């Protein structure tokens, strides 16, 4: 079991009517704050783990937005060394219905180190997700 890793919140700008649920809410810790991007389609978060910082990841964990969990299936989650993503891997997709209210945990096997990482929300989601996370270990 790897650390949580930490790094400069990037994605998609601004919020659904401005009320002010942006990208910044997938990594507060709380469950009940969600993502709700300002346009249907085309919406992502992620991290940028800095310049010269590469991680592996091991496991990624996300809650859906309560009430919207349909809106994440088909999102994807990509790792990459270009912030344009131009030249990432899809690490995992999510097919099932994620329950609500929790994390839901999915292994990563895939050896690359990344220095971005994204959710990359499927088309009629506003982007919508309530909280992502991303573990595993500095690329040796
Ligand atoms: O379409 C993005 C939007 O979806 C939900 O709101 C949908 C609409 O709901 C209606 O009943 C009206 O309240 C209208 O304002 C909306 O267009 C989500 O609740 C909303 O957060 C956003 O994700
Ligand atoms: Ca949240």
């Amino acid at each position: 079991s790897y650390p949580k890793l930490t790094g400069t919140v990037i994605g998609t700008q601004g919020s659904w009517n401005n009320i002010g649920n942006t990208i910044h809410k997938a990594f507060d810790g709380d469950l009940n704050t969600f993502f709700d991007g300002p346009t249907a389609n085309g919406c992502w978060l992620g991290l940028d783990f800095g310049e010269g910082v590469r991680n592996v990841i091991t496991q990624i964990k996300f809650c859906p937005r309560s009430g919207y969990e349909q809106r994440m299936i088909g999102g994807i989650f990509q790792g990459a060394n270009k912030e344009d993503f131009s030249d990432a891997v899809t690490l995992f997709t999510i097919t099932s219905l994620p329950g609500s209210g929790t994390l839901t945990s999915v292994d990563v096997d895939n050896p690359t180190g990344f220095r971005y990482v994204r959710y990359l929300s499927p088309d009629g989601s506003n982007g919508n997700i309530a909280e992502l996370q991303f573990f595993g270990t500095p690329a040796g």
